[PDB]
């Protein structure tokens, strides 16, 4: 061999990843070595637990599809790497990712098996987080896209109507002083069309209740928090794309009273904006801070290094529907400004000296 | 001073583990190789005799800069653990994502500094990762899509009749005083003129927000049913593990390829997978069928059955009507998003109960 028996045990023993060694004795394979490491990461002492199987990591958790996949992999001789549920010796959850390798001692005319564990429970954690936060974000931009589409309908559809039920009034006072025999029809007849126009308005106000239906909740929520859960979803790809990141947060303008969804969701749409314009951009920096403001105001001000506001852009931002590309929708600002002037804030744009765009908002 | 295990019996299990491990020794910068198992072997295609008491950096080889070198120098330096993840190439250049934990360990007898690195190969789950991490990204932007499309529709089709009713009147109105001496009767015909003119723009205002948020590529190709199942499952079906629902996907090579727009299937897909495993968050069995068969006019069904709270007796025929919903958040646009897609694609969408108190949906492409 090429490593003296003594060291490779002292290795093992002082490794930080858990390793075991297990001896197979019928439907059981009795633990024969722990580390330390593994004393640690389960909270149980060797002298205790030795010579037993380690299923009561599992405790009263019995069914998980990963007892199913090791046993069998143990009967078929083969090895297995999965993640399984444990609890310590205090009851405490964590996530443990386990390979075991079965080894057949041919010597001894025995089967053992060898078995390194990681913890996995921080990392288990967040992506479980950010999956929630991502289903949720995903609900609420549906439901804003919804909304500012029947608002954007609704508005430009407003002086149409108004002008067809101005004109049956109209009409209506140009006829009260007629005799010709048709004049009763041609009243019921405009009658009958103002109501239409009428019940059109109502079908408008229908739809745009039913759909922006939800809780304008406001809470204390720290800024901090929502800015990081905030580029964990929309800042995904600025490593590959070698996206500069800065948070300059402030401990002191941190807790603004606000919906959190909400101004994740705008924080998001800026994010990913910010991404977008610095593809094709040679410097690539974000940069997130936050300042107090007037009014016991919070102001938070997300600049970049982008393409940034051609002249005549910059007044038509916030106006829904307005767009530079081509698959773009043009909602997303319009949605942000809404979000961030519902909630007692002023959202606004403005160029940077980097040619680039600057984002504030107050809350 | 304590022994449990022959110190032989650890090196043979060593020897036979199915996870790298190796063992390196500290000398300046470089932590030269002194100790590789057979499964590193493997894993590096690379012979222990050719590779042994030098650095293993040459893993990396071109790939200079990553933030795994900078992590990994720093807790090396340090003289502390660290796990973390790298991009690795083997012998033949070919590339691998390698979960690597690193322990530094003094031993005073020798007076030296060694490390142990156990090593597995996380190719596959980084893949995935990667492809789940892209095809979220894809599936906000077209369900948001498709969201505001069905929007319009749906209130293009409530507004429609309203609006030609107007303008019927008008054009009755004006027949009612063609002919007429009021000398007010001009200025009426003008107004009424100017009011079905309103209508009309009424109109075209409808079809330029419907025209320019429906704007995107209807494109159709062959694809393969178990791939885009597997896609769809992969973001609908994450919490199935959890839930203990059984997931059971019989699909038929002979009827896997459809013609069909794959993103568009897709979100029709996520979307069932997330009503099917609401409607067994309260039910004790949970169970979860997809099947693929032939069927007529050359076209593939696809069946999804599931155990849930399924369907009260007059659910059935409003499934598909725009806005209708049965949760108090629900929004009712996702079936008949995907009913219109499907019919878009040449199939059939629709719906019945199972035996089992659930629901089952069926669509052929
Ligand atoms: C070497 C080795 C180490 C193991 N370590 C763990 C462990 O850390 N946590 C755990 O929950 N199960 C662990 N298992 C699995 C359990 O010991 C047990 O074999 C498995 O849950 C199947 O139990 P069953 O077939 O009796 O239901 C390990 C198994 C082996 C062979
Ligand atoms: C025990 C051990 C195993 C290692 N295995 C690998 C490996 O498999 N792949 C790899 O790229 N780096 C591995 N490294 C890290 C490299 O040896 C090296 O420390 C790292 O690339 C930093 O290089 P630098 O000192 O030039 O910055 C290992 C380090 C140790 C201590
Ligand atoms: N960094 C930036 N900050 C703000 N506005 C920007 C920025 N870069 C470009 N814009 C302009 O703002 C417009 C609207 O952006 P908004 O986020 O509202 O929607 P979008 O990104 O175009 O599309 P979608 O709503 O589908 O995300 C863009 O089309 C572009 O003209
Ligand atoms: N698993 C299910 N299978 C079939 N029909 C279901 C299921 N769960 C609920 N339903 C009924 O069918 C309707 C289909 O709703 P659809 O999937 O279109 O949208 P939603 O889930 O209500 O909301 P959203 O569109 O925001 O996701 C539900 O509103 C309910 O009436």
């Amino acid at each position: 061999h090429m490593i003296n028996a003594k060291l490779l045990q002292l290795m093992v023993e002082h490794s930080n990843d858990g390793i075991v060694v297990a001896e197979q004795e019928g439907n059981e394979s009795i633990l024969i070595y722990v580390n330390p490491a593994f004393e640690r990461l389960t909270g149980y002492c060797a002298d205790d637990i030795l010579y037993q199987d380690c299923r009561f990591l599992q405790g009263e958790d019995h069914d998980q599809p990963g007892r199913a996949i090791i046993r069998e992999a143990i009967r078929e001789g083969r090895p297995c790497c999965q993640v399984l549920r444990n609890y310590r010796k205090d009851g405490s959850l964590f996530w443990n990712e386990l390979s075991i390798t079965p080894v057949h001692n041919e010597a001894d005319q025995l089967t053992y098996y060898i078995g390194i564990q990681r913890d996995v429970t921080e990392h288990q954690q967040t992506q479980a987080r950010l999956q929630e936060l991502q289903s949720e974000l995903v609900h609420v931009s549906r439901l804003s896209a919804m909304g500012e589409m029947a608002s954007a309908l609704a508005h430009e559809l407003n002086q149409p109507l108004a002008a067809i039920s101005n004109y049956m009034k109209g009409s209506r006072r140009l006829l009260a002083g007629s005799s010709d025999p048709n004049t009763p029809k041609v009243e019921s007849a405009l009658d009958r069309a103002a109501e239409q126009a009428l019940r059109a308005g109502q079908i408008i106000r229908r739809l745009r209740d039913f759909v922006a239906r939800g809780e304008s909740e406001k809470r204390v929520e720290s800024l901090s928090k929502l800015i990081e859960e905030a580029g964990a979803l929309g800042l995904a790809g600025a490593r590959e794309q070698n996206v500069q990141l800065r948070f300059s947060l402030d401990p002191g303008a941190d807790l603004v009273l606000a919906d959190r969804v909400q101004i994740q969701q705008v924080l998001v749409n800026l994010f990913r904006n910010a991404l977008e314009a610095m593809a094709q951009s040679q410097r690539r920096e974000l940069v997130v801070t936050n300042t107090p403001a007037a009014d016991d105001m919070i102001e938070v001000e997300v600049s970049d290094t982008g393409s940034g506001f051609q002249d005549d852009v910059i007044p038509n931002l916030f106006q829904t529907f307005f767009t530079t590309k081509d698959t773009g929708m043009g909602v997303g600002l319009s949605i942000s400004r809404s979000i961030i002037e519902a909630h007692g804030g002023r959202m606004w744009a403005e160029s940077n000296a980097s040619g680039g765009a600057t984002f504030r908002f107050t809350l």
